[PDB]
């Protein structure tokens, strides 16, 4: 800085920059690399608080303290003020970070490691992981004194004294026979007498089992929906709610068929047998397309099997990973992007599931840290499409939708969980080469193809990956992404998560390698899982895609949302326009 004749000699960066007062040019001199260089003129900035004295500057420029706001925090704290661990800074889950790394790089905003680029009130703070919290303050310890820049209070698991546990069983046979007195539905709303008029108007014609004494107002399943209890609600008609019970996880993952012969060698594929499929749904009110679900005509009525079916057998090389690879045209006429009017944006991918109804995941219809509120007038669907970049008017065809419906279980400020949302379609779609639904496989089916050695099959265009993996360098692809993965062991699935997955949700994924980034997080949110049935050569779609741990951070298969619980729901849907 000063003393001019020292403008001569080499400078030393503490020489020049610290005790003294300079500015970027006596500071570059030193150094000779701009990225180091505004990395110490984002300190400077920063250490405009510490201007003075030479601690206040050394402590400032080591940067393992907060200054008060914590703008110079340049840290790894990964917990809140009470503990929270922080989202991923430079991507948006689960809450839209206002200003981030690609706005205030100064702070040196990390991977999820606790910062405050926009100078608030709140000091050091952070957009959480879990998606209940959308900024939270960070605990940062204080420069110069034995402080940190807000409160810690970590939120310490409860104990189990103070709330009556209880030994009561969880409910078995999906709540047909639950012999409880529950009066509280998923909102909290209560029932009405099942001897209602709107009650047995709506259920004249609904397949009830009468061994069950439909108690006064309790939760009652008659029907036998595998997802759980649910009772009738008052307002539009047809309406209804399901109720809250501690279930059993009775998942059909480790149900073992008592009529599985013990000789599980040289398996039986199909051969001849004539594998009908019984369509559960009402053909009137659901439509057509059960009868041909699975049932390509390019490829069953061309007996030719795509190029990307000959790796299904689990008996390929040690099971080695193979990244995805183009598939055929026509090879997914299912295949529907659900997108936004105004703008025109890319936003979700889905399958189409019959002539009337599409099946999406619920996050995807309602993200709300996202500022989303996506009625019947702002969504729309794409379907039989092989390039989204082009205008397939004579093949791919744009239409709207006119009704929705929610999972009533929808969670997802946690797991995602009952990712389930369906909403008609506004104009008939004509069946043909392109355009077809697929089947749903049951308890049994689904059993079968989990316990048999078969591959599933998820279809996307890399929506997830623009919307979650913020990283520059992987595009949106022009092609359709189909990826082919088996099932997961269920310890696997739920050791290497913390958030508590559900039931109704599915690790699909080969065997993370170290060092890279998996191929879990390809594809678009709310694409189909479909797995070969061999007994009558056709595709039942388990489920919905979903987000995935995989994408921001190593280690994880994609997590997808089981459908095979939602039959008896969808019914109750139609039967309220069924009439
Ligand atoms: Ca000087
Ligand atoms: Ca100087
Ligand atoms: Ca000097
Ligand atoms: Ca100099
Ligand atoms: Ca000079
Ligand atoms: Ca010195």
């Amino acid at each position: 800085a000063n003393t001019f004749l020292e403008e001569v000699r080499k400078g030393n960066l503490e020489r020049e920059c610290v005790e003294e007062t300079c500015s970027y040019e006596e500071a570059f001199e030193a150094l000779e690399s701009s990225t180091a260089t505004d990395v110490f003129w984002a300190k400077y900035t920063a250490c405009e608080t510490a201007r003075t004295p030479r601690d206040k500057l050394a402590a400032c420029l080591e940067g393992n303290c907060a200054e008060g706001l914590g703008t110079n925090y340049r840290g790894h704290v990964n917990i809140t003020r009470s503990g929270i661990e922080c989202q991923l800074w430079r991507s948006r889950y689960p809450h839209k970070p206002e200003i981030n790394s690609t706005t205030h790089p100064g702070a040196d905003l990390q991977e999820n490691f606790c910062r405050n680029p926009d100078s608030s009130t709140t000091g050091p703070w952070c957009y959480t992981t879990d998606p209940t919290v959308r900024r939270q303050e960070c605990s940062i310890p204080v420069c110069g004194q034995d402080q940190v820049t807000v409160a810690m209070t970590p939120r310490s698991e409860g104990s189990s004294v103070n709330l009556s546990p209880p030994l009561e069983q969880c409910v078995p046979d999906r709540g047909q026979q639950y012999q409880g007195r529950l009066a509280v539905t998923t909102h909290g709303l209560p029932c009405l007498a099942w001897a209602s008029a709107q009650a047995k108007a709506l259920s004249k014609h609904q397949d009830f089992n009468s061994a069950v004494q439909l108690v006064e107002n309790f939760c009652r399943n008659p029907d036998g929906d595998e997802e759980g209890v649910w009772c009738y609600v008052a307002g539009k008609p047809g309406d209804f709610g399901y109720c809250d019970l501690n279930y059993c996880e009775e998942a059909v993952e480790e149900e073992t068929g008592d009529g599985l012969d013990e000789d599980s060698d040289r398996a039986i594929e199909g051969r001849t047998a004539t594998s009908e499929y019984q369509t559960f749904f009402n053909p009137r009110t659901f439509g057509s397309g059960e009868a041909d679900c699975g049932l390509r005509p390019l490829f069953e009525k061309k007996s030719l099997e795509d190029k990307t079916e000959r790796e299904l057998l689990e008996s390929y090389i040690d099971g080695r990973i193979v990244e995805g690879s183009d598939a055929e045209i026509g090879m997914s006429p299912w295949q529907v992007m659900l997108f936004r009017k105004s703008p025109q944006e890319l936003l979700c991918g889905a399958s189409l599931i019959s002539d009337r109804w599409v099946l999406t995941a619920a996050h995807c219809l309602l993200y709300p840290p996202w500022d989303k509120n996506f009625t019947e007038n702002d969504l729309l669907v794409r379907i039989g499409k092989h390039s989204r970049t082009r205008y397939e008017r004579n093949i791919e065809k744009i239409s709207m939708l006119e009704k929705i419906y929610i999972h009533p279980r929808y969670n997802w400020r946690e797991n995602l969980d009952r990712d389930i949302a369906l909403m008609k379609l506004k104009k008939p779609v004509a069946f043909s080469d392109y355009i077809h639904p697929v089947c749903l496989p049951d308890r049994e089916t689904a059993a079968s193809l989990l316990q048999a050695g078969y591959k599933g099959r998820v279809t996307g265009w890399g929506n997830l990956k623009e919307t979650w993996t913020a990283n520059v360098g992987k595009g949106q692809p022009s092609v359709l992404q189909v990826v082919n993965l088996p099932i997961v062991e269920r310890p696997v699935c739920k050791d290497s998560t913390r958030i508590r997955i559900t039931d109704n949700m599915f690790c699909a994924g080969y065997k993370p390698d170290e060092g890279k980034r998996g191929d879990a997080c390809e594809g678009d949110s709310g694409g189909p899982f479909v797995m070969k049935s061999p007994f009558n050569n056709r595709w039942y779609q388990m489920g919905i895609v979903s987000w995935g741990e995989g994408c921001d951070r190593d280690g994880k298969y994609g997590f997808y949302t089981h459908v095979f619980r939602l039959k008896k729901w969808i019914q109750k849907v139609i039967d309220q326009f069924g009439e």
